[PDB]
């Protein structure tokens, strides 16, 4: 696509987030840059208005796949790099299992050189006590995702479904199940893709001169599930 071509180097990112989780507003900037050559994010996440009433960990996934590496032998099925410059939406529904969910719609597009990511955040049905409100996530992302991907012809786009599994403080894991539906914004032709899976690596940290509420991330995605 014409739009790989934009990705051949490293870009610089930017993620805006605003949020509503049981009527705890907060917002999320992000900055950082990513390396689709070798499927490589760096990000670093700051709450800036409210309270972050939920887990950093849980605001992973919300918070750019076109920065997948696609094997050469997988290029045509690269649906996000193909829908560039003018963008996708990107729709999700994250069900907490036992608890409430997410549901998010980002946009994510080229502004100039940059490529941004803006975001809303919706979460109902949280339990006060449960694992997300009360807080009782563990602050790591010890379990690697497959990110499965269907094509949508109807809507000219995508589809995606995956697990994420976070670590609660006692040793126990609060599942969150993803729906995910992409469709682009611009009139330009895009990649319809077979189905395949983006192997998703994360790792968090914290900077540690930085005071503010932060998360930084590290990320390697691969585009697999197809020989
Ligand atoms: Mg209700």
């Amino acid at each position: 696509s014409k739009g790989e071509e934009l990705f051949t180097g490293v870009v610089p990112i930017l993620v805006e987030l605003d949020g509503d989780v049981n009527g705890h507003k907060f917002s999320v900037s992000g900055e950082g840059e990513g390396d689709a050559t070798y499927g490589k994010l760096t990000l670093k996440f700051i709450s800036t208005t409210g309270k972050l009433p939920v887990p950093w960990p849980t605001l992973v996934t919300t918070l750019v796949q076109c920065f997948s590496r696609y094997p050469d032998h997988m290029k045509r099925h690269d649906f996000f790099k193909s829908a560039m410059p003018e963008g996708y939406v990107q729709e999700r529904t994250i069900s907490f299992k036992d608890d409430g969910n997410y549901k998010t719609r980002a946009e994510v597009k080229f502004e100039g050189d940059t490529l941004v990511n803006r975001i809303e955040l919706k979460g109902i049905d949280f339990k006060e006590d449960g694992n997300i409100l009360g807080h009782k996530l563990e602050y790591n992302y010890n379990c690697r995702s497959n990110v499965y991907i269907t094509a949508d012809k109807q809507k000219n786009g995508i589809k995606a479904n995956f697990k994420t599994r976070h670590n609660i403080e006692d040793g126990s894991v609060q599942l969150a199940d993803h729906y995910q539906q992409n469709t682009p914004i611009g009139d330009g032709p895009v990649l319809l893709p077979d189905n395949h899976y983006l192997s998703t690596c994360s790792a968090l940290s914290k900077d540690p001169n930085e005071k503010r509420d932060h998360m930084v991330l590290l990320e390697f995605v691969t585009a697999a599930g197809i020989t």
